[PDB]
DNA sequence: GAATCAGGTGTC
């Protein structure tokens, strides 16, 4: 109902949504997404187990356009996660063939590309966004099991990357990776100088970034 | 799903 009000009052409406803010490692993803059929069970991803996820998703990618959008862990320590993640909104946008006129923003405070509304709670309101959801979550656990794969020593195919126990256990016993958010305080508290030069050398950072990391690394405990 | 415990950073 809430999508249709907006449909009819704007023409072609997005709902968009990221998933990957409260992690410590890999990028934020973001979604956006334009459905003119209906798909039953459409619900903010969070109320949703991973597998209905998996097959809400299918329907979603056969009866919707989506963009994707990502923001690396780079452009997470050098603008921060909020203007990473609007940045993955735009690009998410800009990866949809189809070009809304208007947009329904999950949250609070983001303007994007495109003119629109932003929606607390917006998962769960408006279809579109409750849509968007389930593509970024769905779409990023894929990116973070992958990167199980690069690093074996660590169950980002469980936590995602998130700071849960083990992942601070592996961080600790393993080595902060350059796919870590080297601002988030977790993970900036267990780098060190050494590695981070370390880093800088082997050519795994830029040096915009190493110069970032390095003065907040400086103004640490502090 | 709901609770309740954990743990991240933007806005103003
Ligand atoms: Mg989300
Ligand atoms: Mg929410």
């Amino acid at each position: 109902g809430i999508d249709e009000l907006y449909k009819k009052e704007f023409g072609i409406v997005a709902g968009v949504d990221e998933a990957g803010r409260g992690c410590l490692a890999g990028p934020v993803v973001a979604a956006a997404v334009v459905l003119e059929k209906e798909i039953e069970g459409i619900n903010d991803s969070k109320q949703l187990s991973p597998a209905k996820r998996e097959r809400l998703l299918d329907e979603i990618m056969e009866k919707a356009a989506v963009g994707i959008g990502i923001a690396s862990p780079e452009e997470i320590d050098l603008y921060n996660i909020f203007n990473a993640t609007k940045l993955a909104m735009n690009r998410a946008l800009e990866n949809l063939s189809v070009k809304p006129s208007f947009v329904l923003v999950n949250g609070k405070g983001i303007e994007l590309s495109v003119p629109g509304t932003c929606l607390v709670k917006g998962d769960q309101k408006s279809k579109l966004i409750g849509a968007a959801s389930i593509v970024a979550k769905v779409f990023r656990d894929r990116l973070m099991s992958e990167f199980h794969r690069m690093y074996p020593q660590f169950s980002f195919h469980k936590h995602k990357g998130y700071a849960t126990k083990e992942h601070l256990n592996e961080i600790r016993k393993n080595g902060v990776l350059p796919i870590h958010r080297l601002s988030f305080e977790p993970v900036l508290e267990l780098l060190t100088d050494d590695l981070l030069r370390e880093f800088f050398e082997k050519g795994l950072i830029s040096e915009n970034r190493f110069e970032r990391i390095l003065n907040l690394l400086g103004a640490r405990k502090s």
